[PDB]
């Protein structure tokens, strides 16, 4: 079961994002733009050097990738993914958990 060993291994593991039809998202280089019937929110990830890919097998899906290696992608993916997901919900619902 349990598994762990000190070192470094290029663990190829990318994340996939799903998007509805009532929302329009424009991808430009390293900037993610989200448009909703409740507002428009965009984010820029230039300052940060990562990997990304456009997927649309069935629906407008976004692929988030980062320096393949340690389990760092876990925290980076959760943060980046949350940002995009939060934007959609905010532009499709109104606002998010953001307090004050």
């Amino acid at each position: 079961g349990s598994s762990g060993s000190s070192g470094m291994k290029t663990i190829l593991s990318n994340q996939t994002v799903d998007i509805p039809e009532n929302v329009d998202i424009t991808l430009k280089g390293r900037t993610v733009i989200v448009k909703g019937p409740r507002g428009t929110l965009r984010r820029d990830f230039n300052h940060i050097n990562v990997e990304l890919s456009l997927l649309g097998k069935k629906k407008k899906r976004l692929r988030v990738d980062k320096w393949w290696g340690n389990r760092k992608e876990l925290a980076t993916v959760r943060t980046i993914c949350s940002h995009v997901q939060n934007m959609i919900k905010g532009v499709t619902l109104g606002s998010g958990p953001s307090s004050g």
